[PDB]
């Protein structure tokens, strides 16, 4: 039902078609087993020609006729066999594929629209809950999974029956109890293989979980890189837990891996067992009773049936997932909650004009338990009036304003617009009649002309003009290139928040409702802009009854009536003066405020060599692999022999022949395999281990010893990075295992296939090889056309998706809701294109697939016919055809490889290339010399010469152009400028995180450019904006193991002492052993920073780098900070850059630098004596 039905819902001819194609499928599966019967009949007559050709010591002419008659006889049987099965195949396959698509196609598309629009209709709820980025995510993700649900399904049916009727058909109709001996031994052994192999395949997955755990405990926090460099390099830790848990779950998962190799060994062991019981039980049931040397037909066939069962399984799986996640989220789809709002008909209010009425409205947010912010609210506003609301505590003001848009619904009481109940009037009509301007001026990724269009569909640039002109925007818009026809560059991040809001107005203004609300929309914006804005508001208000919420009591003045609020508390209402004269709330407050990487440069064999390096040696590996190749050919021939001697040879010892070859095949494959595998498993496996481990190490280090523009200015987050760790270590592991499997299959197939290709008959040799490369090339072009169509498809659907996103994501549309559908409409457009495009491709796959099959029966019919060719009186055409099985299934061997084992070597290579280039690096500052920390460098006079720099992004114009400063010893070097850059960049330069473009610095003598980077970073005391510390124990944080700097207890104590954080150190559970607790999410920036300080001073710098240290704080925190900073400074050189135009006075040398160049400098009252720059700073400061 719902689950499956609803899943498979919608489709007149869709459904019908569906069934049809399905039928085709069935016939298809059945097609291959009947195919096996043919194997029979032809091979049977072949056998008879083998015993009459094996007699040979008698009539020569009777052999001419008898054997030739048999030739053209089966030659006819051949034509008709492949012809039938074949053409059929081509046809049926084509049909079904059409099923998959067409069906699922139309289906999806439908589900498409319905989901878009549904979402669009869940109202507030999609705000209420949801993660809304998550919502659309599943839009795309889930829909797709459903589609794949319908198509793979078709697949499942196909094979489901291939094995059902196959195993039946042959597995009964041809044996009557022999087909059964099959049934017995065959179905049985199949059970054992599937069984043990799955038990440890699952054991394998348990290995993948314990594995992911070792990995994270091998991940750790690697962000805060900066602070990190101003610290040195963890580098032991990472390695410690890294190789630790790795090595462990390595050998171990590599044990279960060698166990999956003990699995491939099991399966091949068991399979070998297949041969045992197979050939044995036959040998008997083919020597004694039922003598046809054909039984193999049945046995072999049904076996194939068990395999259909398997392939059947993954398809099913797909049906499941698609089904599942699809129907359950489809439930979150089709579902029509709605009702708390809607968008369909209603009560039409054409009376125009009216007054807002809030009569006893109690309300609680959707989050059930939350406290009813609107504990019975009574408020009513006349028309044409400008009524404001005042608040500050948060929640209620908005909440209410909100309700007025019938956004959520009242928990009790009612709201009457004009004189009717809002909940009565139509929603759209309502929402329309309601012009609102929240604060966030959300704009679209289109032309302005458009955003306004959105305001109201039909409309001429005429009106628009007027609107924008009444929304006072007609100007800047004109000065703006391209005019109204100008776009908003990818989202609304191109113009000034102000203008934006303005436009919104215009927009809403075009709406021209009769009710207006301003959710602080002036709020969060500079002054001047603010005033112009409010201006617009007014010109838009007073012609329309309005209500506003704002902390700008000023613009609140001209309030026709103020409402007393503060976090949900309805009190004093009335004109300004009345509340002021009310010495209460209004009055009160009035007086209180006064992940895309992807890189071209690959590496041909470059990875292999690096590969070989990271590889100690394991000829053993390649070796055993090789022999494994030799093994496949072995089996193939072993069979060719078996069937051979049996169908054409001497009557006595047919038993020892069978019993042997059979046992042979057994011991051979089985034993040789289990061993070849297991052993290789352990070897190559280890390779993967050390490689991954060692690899990570080197790499990560490369990062450690890496820096400069990298992390200082990264476009490579801590995630893409860590990921690099995991994913890429695994991938190189890939390059190795592959090279291994490569040589294997090769020599395997090539080497042996060819030696056999020699014992061949020159027929097959050429013909067949022609067939393998051919069919192979088909499989490759197939995969290519399939992924190509999949990629471009994701492209068109991407465009449609993104837009969809913009909408949903930006629900602030339902704000005006005059688009909902309109939106969805546009999508239908986009969607229409990739839809017709879908049908086309549908067909494609069809033909493609069907052609695969074509080459299938094709190549085997022409191959077998040509084989049998000339068998008149006993020519060079006999049992060797099995040797044909050899070369052919060897092609099937190559496919066993490019289809199994290691990754397709593609992404393995990418990730390899990446991880390499990275580990390569180009250090940039590591061991060195460039001095000797001579016992006379303890000065500090930092000297800045030329100072011309700009971090990698030079086309952004150097943020340091021709600069030069200086700071004596043991004093205070004040620093002030415009904002953001300049200050920091300077501190950094000292840290020499980026050697300037031209210039240099003298710590006190030698040249920092040419000074021992390390040491230069030994004596430094940076305390920047956002403080940070790993999740160690604070005693550990403090005792910042800079270098040899052993965790000196009385030393770190000394740190908490001067760092002023000893107040906490004293008590606070444990005392000095208190970890940062949860990574450091249990303290105030004042405490952290203090430790930051504790850091600095515990290092005993000779230079203090204060980068606007305390920018976000308060009270005794900024106080005890300026104190510890006061006692931690003056005893040594210290640059104090900041935005503390307040405690910037007490500075030995205040330097006003103007981004790029220095502008003023000197003692405070002197800089003040030079009125203008520094002056205008103390003045704007006020
Ligand atoms: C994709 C399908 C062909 C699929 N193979 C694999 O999933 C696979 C995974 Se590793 C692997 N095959 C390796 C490699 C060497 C292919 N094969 C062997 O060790 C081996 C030993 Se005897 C034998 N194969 C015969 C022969 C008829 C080959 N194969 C089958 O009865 C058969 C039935 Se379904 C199937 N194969």
């Amino acid at each position: 039902v719902s689950v499956l039905t609803m899943f498979r819902y919608a489709g007149w001819l869709d459904r019908l078609y569906m069934l049809v194609g399905t039928l085709a499928a069935i016939i298809h599966g059945v097609a291959l087993p009947l195919m096996m019967l043919i194997f029979g009949d032809m091979t049977d007559s072949f056998a008879s020609v083998g015993n009459v050709s094996k007699n040979s010591t008698n009539m020569s002419e009777a052999d001419k006729r008898a054997m030739f008659a048999k030739l053209e006889e089966e030659m006819t049987t051949y034509a008709y066999y492949y012809t039938g099965i074949g053409a059929g195949v081509l046809i049926v396959a084509y049909i079904q594929v059409s099923f998959w698509c067409l069906a699922a196609g139309r289906q999806i598309h439908k589900i498409r629209q319905k989901f878009f629009h549904a979402i669009m209709n869940q109202e507030i709820g999609w705000f209420d809950v949801h993660d809304v980025g998550e919502l659309n995510t599943r839009l795309t993700d889930d829909v797709s999974k459903i589609n794949e649900g319908i198509g793979d399904k078709i697949g499942m049916f196909f094979q489901a029956m291939a094995t059902f009727f196959g195993g039946f058909i042959i597995g009964f109709t041809r044996g009557w109890k022999l087909t059964l001996v099959i049934l017995a031994i065959s179905p049985v052994l199949g059970l054992s293989a599937g069984i043990w192999a799955k038990i440890l395949s699952s054991f394998t997955d348990k290995e993948l979980h314990a594995y992911a755990k070792a990995g994270a405990v091998a991940e750790e926090v690697l962000a805060a890189i900066r602070t990190v460099i101003a610290f040195g390099g963890q580098k032991k830790e990472l390695e410690r837990y890294n190789n630790n848990l790795e090595e462990a779950k390595r050998l171990g998962i590599k044990k279960a891996i060698t166990a999956n190799i003990s699995m491939g060994a099991a399966f091949l062991l068991i399979y070998a067992s297949y041969a045992l019981a197979f050939w044995y039980g036959t040998s008997l049931v083919i020597s004694k009773e039922y003598s046809i040397g054909q039984v193999l037909t049945v046995f072999f066939s049904v076996l194939i049936g068990a395999f259909s069962v398997g392939q059947a399984s993954p398809n099913i799986e797909a049906f499941a997932n698609a089904r599942g996640a699809a129907y359950e989220v489809f439930k979150i789809i089709d579902n029509k909650p709605s009702i708390d709002s809607f968008s369909k008909s209603g009560h039409k209010p054409d009376n125009i004009q009216g007054n807002l009425e809030f009569k006893n409205i109690h309300f609680s947010y959707p989050s059930r338990k939350e406290v009813q912010i609107l504990k019975g609210l009574n408020l009513k506003v006349k028309s044409g009036q400008t009524v404001a609301l005042v608040g500050n505590s948060g929640c209620g003001k908005s909440t209410t304003v909100q309700l007025m848009q019938r956004l959520y619904d009242p928990l009790d009481g009612m709201v009457s617009i004009d004189g009717q109940d809002i909940r009565t009037i139509n929603v759209r009509y309502l929402r329309e009649i309601i012009g609102v301007v929240s604060q966030e001026p959300v704009l679209f990724a289109t032309t302005i002309a458009e955003n306004i269009r959105y305001g109201r569909e039909d409309v001429t640039m005429d009106e628009i003009e007027k609107a924008v002109k009444e929304a006072n925007a007609y100007d800047f818009i004109m000065k703006l290139p391209h005019q109204f026809d100008t776009l908003v560059g990818e989202r609304g991040a191109q113009l000034s928040g102000g203008q934006k809001q303005r436009i919104a107005i215009a927009r809403a203004l075009v709406r021209n409702p009769k009710i207006l609300l301003l959710d602080e929309a002036t709020s969060a914006l500079d002054t001047e802009s603010e005033a112009v804005v409010q201006a617009a508001l007014d010109k838009a208000r007073e012609g329309r009854t309005t209500i506003v919420i704002a902390h700008r009591l000023s613009t609140v003045r001209n309030a026709d009536v103020i409402a007393g609020f503060d976090g949900g508390v309805i009190v004093e209402q009335g004109n300004h003066d009345e509340l002021m004269r009310e010495k209460g709330i209004y009055f009160k407050l009035v007086m209180t405020q006064t992940l895309d990487e992807d890189v071209p440069p690959a590496s041909f064999w470059r990875i292999l060599k690096l590969n070989s390096t990271e590889w100690p040696y394991f000829v053993v590996g390649i070796f055993c692999a090789i022999i494994n190749g030799g093994l496949q050919p072995a089996f193939s021939v072993i069979f060719s022999k078996v069937v051979g001697v049996f169908t054409n040879g001497g009557p006595p010892e047919t038993q020892r022949q069978n019993s042997n070859l059979f046992s042979l095949l057994f011991l051979i494959l089985g034993i040789i395999s289990f061993i070849t595998f297991f052993l290789q498993g352990f070897t190559f496996g280890k390779a993967g281990e050390i490689l991954t481990k060692r690899l990570r190490y080197m790499v990560f280090k490369s990062m450690l010893r890496q820096d400069v523009s990298w992390f200082d200015d990264p476009k490579n987050t801590t995630g893409a990075l860590t990921t690099r760790l995991a994913n890429d270590a695994a991938q190189v592991k890939g390059a190795t295992g592959s090279r291994l499997a490569v040589i294997f299959q090769n020599i395997a197939n090539l080497g042996t296939g060819i030696i056999i290709s020699l014992i061949y008959g020159w027929q097959l040799t050429l013909l067949l090889l022609a067939i393998v490369p051919i069919i192979a090339i088909a499989g490759v072009v197939e995969m290519k056309m399939l992924s190509g169509q999949a990629l471009k498809d994701k492209k068109e659907l991407e465009g449609s998706g993104k837009i969809a996103t913009e909408a949903i994501e930006n629900f602030r549309t339902v704000v005006s809701l005059t688009r909902e559908q309109k939106f969805e409409t546009m999508y239908a457009q986009s969607l229409q294109i990739p839809y017709r495009n879908a049908m086309k491709k549908a067909h494609v796959f069809g033909i493609t697939f069907s052609f695969t099959q074509a080459m299938m029966y094709f190549s085997y019919a022409a191959c077998f016919r040509f084989g049998a060719y000339l068998v008149t009186q006993q020519l060079m055409t006999f049992e060797n055809v099995l040797l044909v099985f050899s070369a052919i299934v060897f092609g099937a061997m190559a496919v066993g490889q490019v289809s199994s084992f290691a990754p397709d070597y593609a992404k393995a290579t990418v990730s390899a290339s990446h991880i390499i280039r990275i580990i390569e690096k180009t250090p940039e500052i590591d061991s060195y010399s460039t001095q000797g920390l001579k016992p006379n460098m303890l000065e500090g006079n930092v000297q800045f010469s030329g100072v011309v720099f700009n971090y990698p992004t030079r086309p952004s114009i150097p943020v340091l152009q021709g600069l030069s400063l200086e700071v004596k010893k043991g004093q205070t070097l004040a620093l002030v400028g415009s904002s953001g850059c300049g200050k920091s960049t300077v501190v950094q330069l000292l840290e020499r995180f980026y050697d300037p473009m031209a210039g240099s610095v003298f710590l006190d003598g030698k040249e920092i450019k040419q000074l021992n980077v390390q040491w230069l970073r030994a004596q430094l005391g940076i305390v920047s904006q956002e403080p940070i510390l790993f999740d160690c124990s604070i005693a550990e944080n403090i005792a910042y193991g800079d270098n040899s700097r052993v965790v000196s207890y009385e030393e770190i104590v000394r740190a908490a002492k001067e760092a002023n954080i000893h107040q906490f150190i004293d008590s606070l559970p444990d005392k000095y052993n208190t970890r940062v607790g949860d990574k450091g999410t249990q303290l105030s920036g004042g405490q952290k920073q203090r430790i930051a300080i504790a850091r600095a001073l515990v290092r005993q710098p000779h230079i203090l780098l204060l980068d606007e240290a305390t920018s976000a704080l308060d009270t005794e925190s900024e106080k005890v900070v300026q104190e510890a900073l006061d006692k931690a400074r003056e005893g040594r050189t210290c640059i104090v850059i900041a935005h503390r135009l307040s405690t910037i006075q007490n500075a030995d040398l205040i330097v006003v630098i103007q981004n790029g160049k220095v502008k003023e400098h000197g003692t405070h009252q002197q800089l003040l004596a030079q009125k203008g720059i520094y002056f205008s700073m103390v003045s704007v400061q006020a």
